C-alpha cells in the first residue's frame, strides 16, 4: 500500500504559519498511521540547509535528504529511489508532494504516486485519501 510520503521542503513545507501549523498536524498523523516520511529538496545542503535538517533531528520527519548532498537531484529516478530506500520501501509505495510539475512527473514516470503541490487545501485532499487518515486537516 501507500507507506511512503516524500514532500519537498522549498515551496511546500516554508510557506506561511498557518500552512507550516497545517502541515505539522498532518505529517504527525502520517507518522501515527505508519507512514515514512522523507524531505527530498534540490537545495544545496550543508550547513546553510540547517533549518531543514533540524526537521528529521526533531522527529517531524524521518529522513532529509538534499540534492547537493546527494550528488543526484529530482526530477532523475536516482534522486526518487534514494528517497525511497531512506525509509526502507519501494518507490512503487511512496507518494511525491512536489511544487514543480516536473518534478511530480519524473515521480509519476519512475512509478511513484505524483501530487502537485500549488495550494495546501487541494493538495490535503489528496494526501488524506491516499494514506486513509481520519479528520480535516
Ligand atoms: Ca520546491
Amino acid at each position: 500500500g501507500m507507506r511512503g510520503l516524500i514532500v519537498d521542503y522549498a515551496g511546500v513545507l516554508d510557506g506561511t504559519d498557518e500552512d507550516q501549523r497545517r502541515w505539522r498536524n498532518l505529517l504527525a498523523a502520517a507518522k501515527k498511521n505508519g507512514v515514512g516520511t522523507v524531505i527530498l529538496s534540490n537545495d544545496p545542503g550543508g550547513l546553510g540547509a540547517a533549518p531543514i535538517r533540524e526537521l528529521e533531528t526533531n522527529g517531524v520527519v524521518d529522513k532529509v535528504l538534499l540534492s547537493g548532498e546527494l550528488g543526484v537531484e529530482k526530477p532523475e529516478e536516482a534522486a526518487f529511489q534514494a528517497a525511497a530506500d531512506a525509509i526502507d520501501l519501494p518507490m512503487r509505495d511512496c507518494v511525491l508532494v512536489d511544487d514543480s510539475i516536473l518534478n511530480v512527473r519524473g515521480a509519476v514516470e519512475a512509478g511513484l504516486v505524483g501530487v502537485y503541490y500549488q495550494q495546501f487545501d487541494r493538495a490535503v485532499v489528496e494526501i488524506v485519501g491516499l494514506f486513509g487518515l481520519e479528520g480535516e486537516f
